[PDB]
């Protein structure tokens, strides 16, 4: 076959897919992967090193605009509970209706207001919390239980060129330009402040590669503390104040690190 | 005399005011107090039981508008550099020019944008910091060294109906009214989340008083750790979320508390 | 060029000299030296062995009459308050008003009789402890926080033949000609008790670079311990009697090492 024709039919191989769809993606083929790789991490079958692990706060949004219904980039996407029940039908296709019932439950008892805003961000948050927040911070806890050392991370600010709307917010894939210092050009149109935040990060991926610890050790900054199993602290990454704070999502990562598999 | 003649002369009895003068407050007397207290504190002299012990996040925005040059509670209160140096003066009559240059020094470090607030911040924050949170801190720190259980609140809302402006923040005394639960009063323009913030507060100081633990037990609340000298936890006052963080204000108050009193 | 013209123009590459001028030192070479040193030093990226490091009781001393304004070696060298501020502007050159007042301060609250000797002896100690031994103790701190073994002296025997006057003490270098063993030489003219101090310092260091612990372990001696942070405890050497003593200059080591640095 040419290419386009596969790739023309890749889309359709699955039943029905999510705007997440992976559908085709790694395997345990027996040469690469030698096992179920939950089995390996859980019986600490992995090379033994430091790792460094970290979410955005907003990681779920960008994917409300490919399907959820009542959503857009060109409005600020205030929905309704039926609206929500639909997008989590879009979400989760293969799951029972309990299973739907129990994630809205988990995420719809309101502190408190009748804020409109209440339905798109409980939606933004059960999709960035089961498809990326929980799984990191589950594989940091199983990595940091056999011995080494791990260091995680909260990135929670906003490019001020993001092309897309406010109520998207710290969106998934933008932490890369900071990382790849993006902002340290001065000609680019990005704010002073943003530029300090690329250069310390920099800094500190760079002291993490060459040394194992990704402290920036020169302008009184806060020390980045190892995450340890128990504890479990992280620090914030953002253009006022960097913080050591402890159990990130605590309560809801309960729910999709121990109770969703079951469903 | 009458009391209006001593009350007229009151504000004069001191050389130079500031807006926090206390012209006539408590004293060694030999009897109600036996020693210098800073004294009795440091040397464990006092009665061993249970504290609770907080602040506001802008306690000295309040006392910027009855004297500090360019300030209003009418405008911005945008300031210069030269304006926050003349608000040294006036907050700091009798402290010399090399222990204004400090504060001046400890507080401009600027991070980092030329934001045209940097120095209407800064003052209210070195105002707040020396006389409320720092020493609140530094109480709780001594007075838990001797074995006793402490609470360390920081309360950061500020109440939708506060008549000052925008930028005087979390204002000094205006927890009181969540403490004594006026929000309860649906008849009295609070916000619903403000009402929830109230009953949860007026509830974790009852049962302070009853049983000694300022605990809310039956809301899936956040656990309110003691404060130890070393780990120095406390919990944030807030509508959005309650949180466990450590060391409030720690390079801000070892210059207030290590450094200052030298000078 | 011929050398003498490359050594002739050497002293001027430099818009002002101190005393202690190196115009031409070390660099980061990304050869020799990977990263900033401080950095390695920092993170624990250093050869794992055992250190023996020390000072002399007044390393500054010896710098001072190379260009401080009334210091001589052929008189007592009594100097004013503002022959005190002049030595300051010869020993810190670029640094700002505020930075030498802030020497000044933590440097003359005296201990209290108005001794004449007060101004002399804070410079030296002044020029001593930023240039010489608040980094080497600082050094032992950080290197022995990644678990080796470190041994530290403080040598305040003043060699009987020393041509300098008395006031300069225990200068800078003289300690060299008794870790050599020059006073073993009988016919030298040093003292008896100097030829038994040459003797036990001859012995540690060669009992150090043997077996990596520098005892003198046959003569009834004090054991010397190693260092730690924390405790930070030193061997004094010295012809009277040798002690263990903790926390070397630990007030004025606070002011160079967390204060100093930033100004
Ligand atoms: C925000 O926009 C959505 C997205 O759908 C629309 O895109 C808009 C920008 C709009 O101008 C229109 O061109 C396009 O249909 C709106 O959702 C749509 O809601 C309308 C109700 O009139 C329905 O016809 C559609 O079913 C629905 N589309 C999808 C894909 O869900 C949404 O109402 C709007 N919300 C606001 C302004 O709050
Ligand atoms: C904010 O107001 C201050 C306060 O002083 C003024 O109050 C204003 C609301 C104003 O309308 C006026 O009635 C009153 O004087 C301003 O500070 C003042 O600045 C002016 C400069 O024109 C000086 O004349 C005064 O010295 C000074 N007063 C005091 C007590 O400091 C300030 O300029 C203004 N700032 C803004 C708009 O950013
Ligand atoms: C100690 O000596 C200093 C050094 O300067 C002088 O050296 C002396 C030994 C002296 O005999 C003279 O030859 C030479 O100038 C004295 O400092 C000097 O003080 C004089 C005041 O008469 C000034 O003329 C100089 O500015 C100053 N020189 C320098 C280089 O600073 C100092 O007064 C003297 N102190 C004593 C005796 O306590
Ligand atoms: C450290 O120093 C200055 C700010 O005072 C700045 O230019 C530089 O970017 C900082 N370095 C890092 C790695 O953040
Ligand atoms: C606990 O329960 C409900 C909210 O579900 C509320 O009415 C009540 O105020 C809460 N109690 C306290 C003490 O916060
Ligand atoms: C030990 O013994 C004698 C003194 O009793 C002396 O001659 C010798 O120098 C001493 N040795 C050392 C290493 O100090
Ligand atoms: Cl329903
Ligand atoms: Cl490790
Ligand atoms: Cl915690
Ligand atoms: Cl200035
Ligand atoms: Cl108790
Ligand atoms: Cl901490
Ligand atoms: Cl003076
Ligand atoms: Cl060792
Ligand atoms: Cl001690
Ligand atoms: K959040
Ligand atoms: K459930
Ligand atoms: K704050
Ligand atoms: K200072
Ligand atoms: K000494
Ligand atoms: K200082």
């Amino acid at each position: 076959k040419d290419p386009q024709e596969i790739l023309l039919n890749e889309a359709f191989v699955v039943p029905y897919g999510t705007p997440l769809s992976v559908n085709f993606g790694p395997t345990v083929d027996g040469d690469f992967l030698t096992d179920m790789p939950d089995i390996l991490l859980e019986l600490g079958q992995f090379k033994k090193t430091q790792i460094l692990v970290g979410v955005n706060k907003d990681e779920g949004t960008a994917f409300l605009v490919y399907g959820a219904p009542g959503f857009s980039k060109d409005n600020n996407s205030i929905i309704t509970r039926k609206e929500f029940q639909e997008g989590l039908k879009i979400f989760f296709p293969g799951v029972s209706e309990f299973g739907k019932e129990s994630i809205l439950f988990h995420y719809t008892d309101w502190v408190d207001d009748q804020r409109p805003e209440q339905y798109r961000e409980a939606l933004g948050d059960v999709v960035g919390d089961y498809n990326f927040i929980c799984p990191a911070l589950e594989f940091t806890k199983k990595f940091s239980e056999w011995g080494n050392n791990a260091f995680f991370y909260y990135f929670e600010h906003r490019s001020s060129k993001l092309p897309w709307p406010e109520w998207m917010g710290v969106m998934h894939g933008y932490e890369i330009e900071f990382v790849f210092g993006l902002p340290l050009e001065r000609r680019d149109q990005y704010t002073k402040a943003e530029e300090i935040l690329s250069r310390s990060i920099v800094k500190r991926w760079a002291n993490f590669a060459k040394y194992g610890n990704p402290q920036e050790t020169q302008n009184n900054s806060t020390s980045w503390p190892v995450f340890k199993s128990t504890e479990q602290k992280y620090l914030t990454l953002n253009t006022e104040s960097t913080r050591i704070m402890t159990k990130l999502r605590a309560q809801q990562c309960r729910f999709w690190t121990s109770f969703f598999p079951k469903v």
